[PDB]
């Protein structure tokens, strides 16, 4: 009866959920490049969650076959899993408040879907690839250490030091991709509140305007007062915006105020 269906089930995202993630991230020429080795421990992170949800499922999916004895640990998933609730095990990356399993497994499954993918464009061409590659944000494990190591392969470039870097963000459109060597390009941002009209923020009723391709580039601060037509927007992961990742400075309309970005929430969302 029910047990059937969770064979049925779990076989179904062993389907959909993809298979070893290639750890193929080993390059001793390419250690002292900050990009391949924040890419390197995040492919080894995902690649050692992939292995234990796969394992796990796989042992769920036999014993719901019946040729084996569970113990306390498959009993507490098993458990965890008729409810719908996320397992406490495979929580190592941040989580949403109360997301179903079937959540889960498919943003896991395009996290392995992307990191594959950042996989082979590593083997096939090393670090150039490993900064050409438009990653997507909110499915990095630790957004904000990606950040920094774009932040320490543009500071690398030059010489610069670190915090002689500022980030700043121009937003593209039908895949542009023109890096300036130290452009980073990342997908998946999205804006609540507002919409980019030409890198120009303009509040809008209609909210979760999708930004493309979204240019991350880090140039020398001058130390200049900013001036009065750009806000400071939180960065935030989750829907709920209980993570700052970073901050993003846009400009804004001529006829908008920063006071009324503040008050209408806007706020950047990777998810």
């Amino acid at each position: 009866a029910w047990m059937r269906t969770l064979h049925t089930t779990a076989s179904n995202w062993l389907h959909l959920i993809p298979q070893t993630l290639s750890h193929l991230k080993r390059t001793v020429e390419n250690i002292k490049d900050p990009l391949f080795r924040f890419f390197e421990r995040e492919v080894k992170m995902g690649a050692k969650l992939l292995q234990d949800v796969r394992q796990d499922l796989a042992d769920v999916v036999q014993v719901c076959e019946g040729k084996k004895k569970q113990t306390n640990y498959l009993r507490t998933l098993i458990n965890e899993l008729v409810k719908g609730i996320l397992p406490r095990s495979w929580s190592h990356y941040t989580v949403p408040a109360g997301m179903t399993v079937i959540q889960w497994v498919s943003d896991f499954s395009e996290r392995i879907k992307q990191l594959q993918n950042i996989s082979l464009a590593a083997a096939s061409g090393g670090a150039k690839e490993l900064k050409n590659i438009h990653v997507c944000l909110g499915g990095l494990f630790v957004p904000e250490a990606y950040i920094t190591a774009t932040r320490q392969y543009v500071a690398q470039a030059n010489s610069w030091s670190l915090e002689e870097l500022c980030l700043e963000v121009n937003v593209t459109t039908s895949q542009g991709a023109t890096l300036d060597a130290c452009s980073f390009g990342v997908t998946g941002l999205k804006l609540q509140g507002a919409t980019c009209n030409n890198n120009k923020l303009s509040l809008s009723n209609a909210i979760s305007t999708a930004l493309p391709l979204t240019q991350l580039r880090w140039v020398k601060q001058t130390n200049t007062e900013k001036k009065a037509s750009v806000v400071t927007l939180p960065v935030y992961l989750n829907f709920t915006r209980a993570d700052l990742i970073f901050t993003v400075d846009f400009e804004i309309a001529t006829k908008e105020d920063p006071r009324s970005f503040y008050e209408r929430g806007v706020a950047v969302l990777c998810t």
